[PDB]
């Protein structure tokens, strides 16, 4: 019985608080009070329409064939205005909808299944999912979170442990390159890949003939932001404009560098294209802690499309040929590592051999360091990695790429003076210690912009410096003050994230507790009643579980990440796909299959609930006669785990065979059969460090490499003379090696003059910030 009034008419959803910093006035005051640098704002000319065939002559046929728009929009207007970037933050105080909704259906299903099943780990799984729903929130944070994040970046860069250039730490570019030959082994780009000698649009071959139509340019995310000067546009809306701007910037830089006044010309080009150094401060979508919603929002420094393209032309041809890591090469690098297809078992074999031989082990992946020492596994992360970066760290990376990557077999460069100018003299100051845009505020970026094309490379170099210093200090244990003292030594902040004790015993336990029943145990299509002990390496987010069926370790997503993903799944995040009938149900199937595939299969309660949900959806589709195989075959793009599990289809329900197939290695593994690094093959990181400590590798032997190192010390007014010193090697003239030797000697001699010594990175930053 209820009243007529009533008759007439699970954790609660998180509602973010009102954000007091959501206005330019309040945000600017907050930053001023916290002494965060706000730049004097710079203006961008309005857009002018130009004919595509005049601006991009190489693409005339594409315009004629109606495959490319006949006009391009470029910032050449008579009036210039200050740009404004207002990102959405969801959920927010006024809007708590489907975006960032926790999976309450899964929570109810986990509860129903726990009541029917006696899984000993079942109560803890339910408790963890409920706790993650109650304490976390998937979304794009807040203006307060973004602003507080900027303060933390400034604190890392300039606070307790101010940043140090590699030169202050005690490394020359050549010494760093010797370390990188070991920690980031690289191959040269393919001989058929064009050298760094051209305007980007010249790398497009279009005639209409499908058999030959090719682009030698890097691939791009079409739906991603164009960045400045095209706020609100995607890369798909602005590819022609990006080519025009990237061609103009490289062309103007090249002409200015060899002009009668290189300093005036180079500075003018940099000032005219200032916006190529300013990133849109995009709030990153993550599973944030509800109580810290306004205290921290991670940012993506959204690089201008032309800058992204020019930087990617230097890095991607090298990196595409350099998927060299500890599982296939004798290197600490984890670059290109996959724990699938036997990857985790190769890691476990290396770990087990190190433990058996009483050897220390180090692994590096960007801002992640892994140390095995004293029967303990340590996970060390750089503290807000990007904030530690100086333009000189990126310049050392450019030096490494141009000396070890962009080089011919005879030692001649695979670049001309224009590209050496962009790469060495300008590019590091475009994305490191430059600026970002939030609302109408042009803010200083402390360190490198997170998400720029060189993020991974720059972070990897910083971890390389920390590791080289660790080796130099006699490998102090990560839990000691001697290890923590490497922060001040390097100017790089870091923290011990994980300490996995009794490693040897943990591995024995993981093998012994491996279940006899279920997936990868006896190979049935059921989870184990009692999962075995995981080796919680958190190796790029992965733990290791022993398989009795396959007689190997296999990866499972680290528990906390698995629970967070189950509690707050990412939605479809594609309005076009979402409007197609069956895309939502297909995405729901994908979400439940992917959570099982990454590790849910080994969590009995989670596997039971997720299997039931995906089977129920498939059954409904079958009865209804609705075919979604198209979406299920091309599932990768609709899943946060899509990049992790390539080459598999979700059109058939997950079985033991799916788990066998994803873990199947192409080849057997022998760690002793791994090739040595392409450069200094016989040398180890320890031998290189010993050589450096003694004063070796200060200068490269190659005159071409000496010119490139001198390029990092000489002021911009010397660019025309530096171009003349490089022209013989760059043109591969007869006797270029002897000619380069004489020119590098003449240049080293003239460098005695201190008035010629100024970082072009400082000159670039000064020209970018000019008002
Ligand atoms: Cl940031
Ligand atoms: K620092």
């Amino acid at each position: 019985k209820a009243s007529i009034l009533t008759a007439l008419m699970i954790p609660k959803r998180f509602r973010p608080a009102k954000d007091p910093l959501d206005s330019p006035q309040a945000a600017a005051q907050f930053l001023k009070d916290n002494k965060y640098r706000i730049l004097r704002p710079r203006a961008i000319p309005t857009m002018v329409e130009l004919e595509t065939d005049a601006a991009l002559p190489r693409l005339r046929q594409m315009v004629e064939d109606g495959k490319l728009k006949d006009t391009v929009s470029v910032p050449e207007g008579t009036t210039a205005f200050y740009p404004k970037y207002y990102p959405f933050h969801k959920p927010d105080h006024d809007e708590v909808g489907t975006f960032g909704a926790p999976d309450i259906t899964l929570l109810k299903q986990l509860t129903f299944f726990l009541l029917e099943n006696d899984f000993p780990t079942g109560p803890e799984t339910l408790r963890q999912v409920r706790e993650a729903i109650a304490t976390l929130q998937y979304g794009s944070g807040s203006y307060s979170g973004q602003l507080n994040r900027l303060l933390a970046m400034k604190g890392v860069a300039t606070g307790r442990n101010p940043n140090k250039t590699p030169k202050t730490v005690g490394y020359t570019n050549e010494q760093l390159a010797k370390l990188l030959e070991q920690t980031l082994p690289i191959n040269t780009p393919k001989h058929e890949d064009p050298d760094l000698r051209w305007a980007p649009s010249w790398l497009i071959n279009y005639t209409g003939d499908l058999s030959t139509d090719k682009s030698y340019l890097p691939h791009v995310t079409i739906k991603s932001s164009a960045g400045l000067p095209y706020i609100g546009k995607t890369k798909g809306d602005t590819t022609a404009e990006a080519l025009v701007l990237a061609d103009s910037f490289i062309r103007d830089l090249g002409r200015a560098a060899t002009s009668a006044d290189p300093e005036a010309g180079v500075k003018k080009t940099i000032t005219d294209f200032w916006y190529l150094s300013c990133g849109l401060l995009f709030p990153k979508g993550e599973r944030y802690t509800q109580v810290d919603w306004d205290k921290k929002t991670r940012n993506i420094w959204s690089a201008p499309y032309p800058t992204h393209l020019l930087l990617s032309m230097v890095s991607t041809p090298v990196m595409n040929e350099s998927k060299l890591n500890i599982t296939n090469t004798q290197t600490p690098s984890l670059y290109g590592f996959s724990p699938f297809h036997g990857g985790m078992d190769r890691i476990m074999t290396i770990i087990r051999d190190s433990l058996d031989n009483d050897e220390d082990l180090v692994m590096i992946y960007a801002d992640n360091i892994y140390i095995l020492q004293d029967n303990t596994w340590y996970s060390i992360d750089l503290e807000k990695g990007e904030a530690n970066c100086t333009p000189q760290h990126m310049q050392a990376m450019m030096y490494y790429l141009l000396t070890r990557g962009w080089t011919n077999e005879d030692g001649s460069p695979r670049y001309n003076p224009t590209w050496a100018t962009f790469a060495m003299n300008v590019a590091p100051s475009m994305v490191v210690d430059s600026s970002c845009l939030l609302m109408n505020l042009q803010l200083k970026t402390y360190g490198q912009g997170s998400g720029n094309a060189f993020t991974f490379l720059n972070n990897h170099l910083m971890s390389t410096i920390v590791v080289a210093e660790w080796v130099k200090a006699g490998k102090p244990n990560p839990m000691t003050k001697e290890f923590m003292d490497l922060e001040e030594k390097t100017g790089i902040n870091f923290k011990i994230e994980r300490e996995l004790k009794n490693l040897r015993e943990t591995i024995v336990e993981a093998v012994e507790t491996a279940p006899q029943d279920g997936y990868l145990a006896d190979g049935s299509d059921l989870p184990p009643i009692r999962p075995g002990k995981a080796v919680e390496l958190d190796l790029l987010g992965w733990s290791a579980i022993y398989s009795r069926q396959m007689e190997m370790f296999v990866p499972v997503l680290e528990n906390e990440r698995l629970i967070a993903s189950a509690a707050y799944p990412k939605g479809l995040e594609n309005k076009a796909l979402a409007r197609k009938p069956g895309a939502e149900i297909a995405y729901q199937i994908v979400r439940y299959e992917a959570i099982r595939l990454v590790g849910g299969w080994n969590n009995p309660l989670l596997e039971t609930a997720a299997k039931h949900m995906s089977l129920d959806k498939r059954k409904r589709l079958e009865v209804k006669g609705i075919d979604v195989t198209g979406f299920l075959d091309d599932w990768n793009n609709m899943s946060e785990f899509g990049g992790d599990l390539e080459g598999i289809t979700l059109s058939e329900p997950l079985t033991n065979q799916t788990l066998v197939d994803i873990n199947t290695p192409l080849d057997s593994f022998d760690p002793k059969a791994r090739p040595q690094t392409p450069r200094s093959p016989k040398k180890t990181l320890d031998e290189v460090t010993t050589a450096i400590t003694s004063g070796t590798y200060k200068d490269p032997k190659s005159a071409v490499w000496r010119l490139l190192d001198q390029r990092t010390k000489l002021r911009v007014s010397t660019l025309r003379d530096q171009a003349l010193a490089l022209k013989p090697a760059s043109s591969s003239v007869d006797n270029w090696a002897e000619a380069t030797e004489e020119l590098a000697q003449q240049q080293q001699l003239l460098m005695k003059a201190n008035n010629l010594l100024k970082s072009s990175l400082t000159e670039t930053r000064e020209a970018l910030e000019k008002t």
